């Protein structure tokens, strides 16, 4: 039999991300000899981006390709299924945690409880911030109306004095154009350029060379399927889909990075100034971030289990010291 | 029909690498519904490790899973299909170069001329060095009889004054034991421990925290199949094997990294001391390395094509400056 799944992505039509997503649907068809076809839908075509979770749960959408931390408000563990401020910051570290340190199994158990099947993470990129005004040091975040993807990312910036707001990436351009917000994080350079942020914001704010991305160094996406639909798919096809997603994870990653290399010269051409924060600004964010990591970990049994193993890993590779964990518990 | 392929790996029996490789053949069987069965063979079981290239070319072996730079002496481009001293040093950078910047197509074209189908790279790990006597700085390399995997890696150490020797990892232990060599690089901590290096060498030599691996930060493996055997495989199975290898690339990478985390405590227990070189030491190696990059790049049309796009990429991410390239050119 042939199966057809309808999957909407967080990528807006007309972005490098959507183009990569379109090709993935062709690859799935090739890998399953046409037995499984995925019909792609750009952000907002079936439902709003943040409404994808419920639509996939009901089966109205067969699956979704979101940025995983979008569900942080309803599933605490998802704040730990994508990068959070100053924690693990390399694609290979997240890949290791998910694929050998138990991360994938935590995600699958948590999503199964929601009637969803978490297939696996899709590698992507770090994120940058676009601002209408110069933010040159930690203290300049005070009073900035900043769009961020909620969750722990928003909490960290709020602890730095920013007024945070949650908006889908597609609403950032009009918000900055009208001055409804002063700044916005979204994704990396290439897609932000596709969305025109450079024309409504003259600055790009990044961390120092040592920590380019303070908040989201590894902004993971994923594929999540309605559990019933997943369980109805023949096992051989389920296994091929898992392989297709893991292969795509890196094909997506590479395509985004190539587009990013091409985008930087364009920002310079557009007259956009890239502001680099300092190592000291990062330390100020670090002191705010660690206690917040623990508060989020303490939300439910899944966030605790995921952070516990991530913390152990961070200790093993020198990303956290016992001294800085003083007074914190788990 | 059902296809059966014998594929030998550079991993010795009894290593974490070989266990991961055995699992991959089961994964291939599952992904192809039993149509493609790869019978795994540990290093030296069918042919010698360095004989795999000719064994596969002539068909004695259907395919191989080697460390790609083993063929540097016969195919100059392979010295650029795996990490080399002080160039790109993160797994994600090599993934990007191969999958979006044209790297994969260069490898495939170069191998096709040899009657081989290069499937894709297999991520792995950085490498560390084990020594019988301490090597605490750049100058301590003079006079050291050092085992390395030849090619550009051997040439950089020779430039530092070491007497290099080429040996399969499975022959490092006896070579150290009987004093044939003073030190040896091979792979990461877990597998080196599997091979018992800690029993014949009390030191591990690594770069500073900023540059843990000076010579081989991304020691890639790959799958290469006899071209005729590849062409006789139905296209649907060719595509599934390609996806399987790419998925495995990271499953392998993650498994190796987990094992590495578990190995450090065993080295401490075995009484092995980890010596870290300095940033100054890295600079001394750097001044030798860069000119060597160009020497190897100019070897043939493929080594030139590969290095050309890698240099362009490194320039793009600030890994090299025009200043330090003064007087060097393709
Ligand atoms: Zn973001
Ligand atoms: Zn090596």
């Amino acid at each position: 039999r042939r199966y057809r799944w309808r999957i909407q992505t967080a990528w807006d039509a007309g972005t490098v991300g959507y183009s990569l997503f379109q090709k993935f649907t062709e690859r799935v068809k090739e890998l399953t000899d046409g037995q499984l076809e995925v019909q792609p839908f750009p952000a907002g075509a079936v439902v709003g981006t943040f409404d994808m979770f419920d639509a996939v749960k009901t089966g109205v959408l067969d699956g979704m390709n979101p940025f995983t931390l979008y569900w942080a408000g309803r599933m605490p563990v998802t704040a730990f299924l994508s990068s959070y401020a100053l924690g693990l910051d390399r694609p290979d570290q997240w890949e290791t945690w998910f694929y050998s340190l138990g991360g994938l199994d935590i995600a699958r158990r948590a999503f199964a409880e929601q009637g969803l099947f978490y297939v696996g993470p899709v590698q992507h990129d770090l994120n940058i911030i676009h601002s209408k005004k110069p933010i040159r040091r930690f203290e300049d975040f005070k009073g900035v109306k900043l769009r961020v993807p909620g969750g722990m990312i928003a909490e960290v910036f709020a602890a730095a004095g920013a007024s945070t707001v949650l908006l889908p990436g597609g609403e950032v351009y009009p918000a900055l154009e009208r001055g409804v917000i002063d700044a916005a994080d979204f994704v990396g350079p290439a897609v932000n350029y596709n969305l025109g942020f450079h024309q409504v914001a003259k600055y790009i704010i990044m961390g120092p060379p040592e920590t380019p991305a303070i908040h989201q160094p590894v902004d993971l996406m994923d594929f999540t399927i309605n559990l019933n639909r997943w369980r109805s798919l023949p096992k051989p096809l389920q296994e091929r889909f898992i392989a297709a997603v893991h292969e795509y994870s890196w094909i997506h990653y590479a395509g985004i990075q190539k587009a990013n290399l091409e985008a930087w010269p364009k920002y310079r051409q557009a007259g956009v100034e890239v502001i680099r924060l300092s190592n000291e600004d990062v330390r100020k964010f670090r002191r705010l971030a660690i206690p917040i990591w623990f508060k989020w970990a303490k939300m439910d049994k899944y966030s605790r289990e995921a952070f516990a193993s991530q913390l152990e890993y961070m200790k093993g590779i020198g990303y956290v010291t016992d001294e800085e964990l003083k007074g914190l518990s788990l």
